[PDB]
């Protein structure tokens, strides 16, 4: 199934950050409405923060992640979790190899914020 | 029901980060075993990262997180998910106040690293 | 926090399905726009389905779980988890004595059904 | 990334629930010990439970939900998640067509009982 998608309400804030684990320099990019909003870029294997901003989903709600290791896609794996009905969480985990570890790159978006 | 308390295999590198979106000042302490093994501080309303380490689960793998914010302990809510049987969010919210949004302090756990 | 409430999308149908596993007999309420929608009880420590049913979020989409043994309220614990975008799951589990697994009345919604 | 496969306690037992949302007739294959152990097969588009049942997850754990629809094999999203450090739940959606709703059927798996 598609990964790294997720419809947040319309012109909402929200907060977006990459950790990296690999021997590999991550490149992580955050789209609104299909064009890129942030970009992040490192290497670690100690979930060092690559990056964390603060976006606007826009109109249209539609945010999605990228994960690429020099210009090579990694597999998305995603899900979305409330917390008492108001609380969200959209995570995303990233392969970059073989060994299905998943935290390559690592994204979190949260919100609201404030 | 309990929150902010998580079961982590034992003698296991995660990764802690806060996040702040208050009035308040956050306080955040992270106990591995019942000790404190960290503490995060800072305010903003922008959800800054307050403060982001690598820690050890130890013997037990105990983790616990714990708020305060101007001289009370915030009202927890946490879950823990895990994405392709590999990767694992341990999320807390809090409330520092009255209006519920629950992101006054927001603490992201993730495992494995590396 | 609040537990057991949830915001489906308004006039949707969703399944509701209650599981039992405690001595104590369970009695589920689901409540739709804050009236009994529908009731399930039973008594079993081996997970009886004591309950499934498709009901309507009617025009404002509140649903909220409430879970009482021998007349007396349990504590309730909940979140919500969306895959791939699209497959939702409001998830209960709640406590009618003192062990803490929360899974004397276990409670699962999902939608959207079709 | 792999999908409907998730590591339980050793030894333990666990309820498995189906239900089905679409025209085409559903069937849910179980494996533990990577062997068929429970299989459920039926067709509703209102959510009909097509089965349930009680299974121990063994020497290993490993539990994997497979589904297919006349033989051909649907695509799955899953997730775990835990409430309050106790109460797990294994989650599966699928999808057999072309609408990507990955509820044609939907399997959810709890543990702990009793
Ligand atoms: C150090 C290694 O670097 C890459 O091979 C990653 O895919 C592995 O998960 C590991 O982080
Ligand atoms: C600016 C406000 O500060 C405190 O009152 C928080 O509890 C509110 O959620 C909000 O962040
Ligand atoms: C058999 C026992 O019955 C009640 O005491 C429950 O609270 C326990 O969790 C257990 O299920
Ligand atoms: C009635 C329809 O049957 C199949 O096409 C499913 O894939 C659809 O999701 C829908 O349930
Ligand atoms: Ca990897
Ligand atoms: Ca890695
Ligand atoms: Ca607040
Ligand atoms: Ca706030
Ligand atoms: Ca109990
Ligand atoms: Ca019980
Ligand atoms: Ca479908
Ligand atoms: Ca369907």
């Amino acid at each position: 199934a598609t990964q790294g998608v997720f419809t947040l309400p319309a012109n909402t804030r929200f907060g977006v950050t990459a950790f990296a684990n690999s021997s590999g320099t991550q490149t992580v990019n955050v789209l609104v409405n299909n064009e890129t909003a942030a970009t992040f870029s490192g290497q670690s294997t100690n979930n060092a923060v690559i990056g964390t901003q603060v976006l606007n989903s826009g109109s249209s709600g539609k945010v999605q992640v990228q994960v690429s290791v020099n210009g090579r896609p990694s597999d998305l794996v995603s899900a979305q979790v409330i917390l008492t009905n108001e609380l969200n969480f959209a995570l995303v985990g990233s392969e970059d190899g073989t060994d299905n570890d998943y935290n390559d790159a690592v994204v979190v978006i949260n919100w609201p914020l404030g």
